[PDB]
Formats: C-alpha cells, structure tokens, sequence
RNA sequence: AAUUGAAGAGUUUGAUCAUGGCUCAGAUUGAACGCUGGCGGCAGGCCUAACACAUGCAAGUCGAACGGUAACAGGAAGAAG
C-alpha cells in the first residue's frame, strides 16, 4: 500500500495585458516502505486538483534502491545546482535525524534509522533529486561481488 | 566490558533561480531584575577600589636547664583562753 504526504506550496504570477493571474503548484513523494521511492511534479489553476495532478504525475520516475535490514549501508554524496547533502548509517536505533524538506522523502523509503545532514543554500525545490540519485549510486555488496571474483 | 555521534526556518523582487548579509528555536551561568512563594539533603556566596579603617580574638610552651618565690594549698616552730 503506497503512501503520500505534501511537502511544500506557493503561489506564482504572470502578469498579462489584462493583470495579474495566479496559478498554484505542489510537490509529494511517495514510498511503499521497502524502497522503490519516487516524486512527481505538477500546476494547475487550484490547490485541490494541483495536489491531484502532482500525485497522478507522481507514479512515474519509479527507482529501485537497494536497502539493508532497517540502515543505510555506507555513506554517500548528493549534488545539485546549489546543494549537498551527507549521510551515515548509524545502526540501530537514534531514529532518523534530518532537516526539514528531507525527512518527508527519506521516510517514506522505509528506513527506520539513518543519520543524514544537507550542506549549503536549500530551497527544497532543488534539495529534492540529491538524495535520489543519491541512492541510486548507492551500492550493496552483491553488485561490487559480481564484478571481482568472490 | 570502558566512547550510539551530525534536524532548520523567516527575510528584496509583480513572480524565478543564485550569491550574500541579519534575526529566531539549545545548553549554560560566582548572576541581577519583575512577579509569586510549603518542606527537607547537598553544595556556593565582593568580579566593582590592592579604598581608608573603630573593637574583640587569630603564636606559645618547658620547673625534668637556672638564679628564685611578689599569690594561693598544706607542713614543723614559736604568742594566744
């Protein structure tokens, strides 16, 4: 069963000959608790249906990433325009320990423990798709074993 | 067995993305102030002028070193009815 939660929403302008008309955007993850964690993006005239188009939008972008007992397995890097992000495992308890407009796309991913902290100017905008490409560098041990012997 | 450790937001431009400053959520105090006020255990109490200081008390003991007896406590002696 597929989860959701909104993250963030602002207004924006266009300012044509007759005046100034307005749109709405959204933004959501969602995560079935055992990875394979995407996003989506969408607009529309009013919050209602934006939150709709956005989540319909959202089903697209799957990833598969993989995940070790309850903890991350090694710590990993994430750029993007103007922002970095840093992770750790720390086995077992502690909880999750993250800054805001992060801890919404790390929950949904299933683990119930991690340490992380994001570097840098962070308009959550472009703080998301770091930890993304993120875990999808990531590597367990089964995929470095099939390229050098053992 | 003796080192399990990393939370962000607000803020300009009609709206955007950055770089940049400012401020706020914590823990502390040899602490002062405002209001309020039950009990017991511990600990602590001139940073400011190394400014000038009334009055009491904070360094004596040995007669088993010595010449001695100005204040007792007893002791022979003499004057007491």
């Amino acid at each position: 069963e597929l989860q959701e939660k909104l993250i963030a929403v602002n207004r924006v302008s266009k300012t044509v000959k007759g005046g100034r008309i307005f749109s709405f955007t959204a933004l959501t993850v969602v995560g079935d608790g055992n990875g394979r964690v995407g996003f989506g993006y969408g607009k529309a005239r009013e919050v209602p249906a934006a939150i709709q188009k956005a989540m319909e939008k959202a089903r697209r972008n799957m990833i598969n990433v993989a995940l070790n007992n309850g903890t991350l397995q090694h710590p990993v890097k994430g750029v993007h325009t103007g922002s970095r992000v840093f992770m750790q495992p720390a086995s077992e308890g502690t909880g999750i320990i993250a800054g805001g407009a992060m801890r919404a796309v790390l929950e949904v991913a299933g683990v119930h423990n991690v340490l992380a902290k994001a570097y840098g100017s962070t308009n959550p905008i472009n703080v998301v798709r770091a930890t993304i490409d993120g875990l999808e560098n990531m590597n367990s041990p089964e995929m470095v074993a099939a390229k050098r012997g053992k």
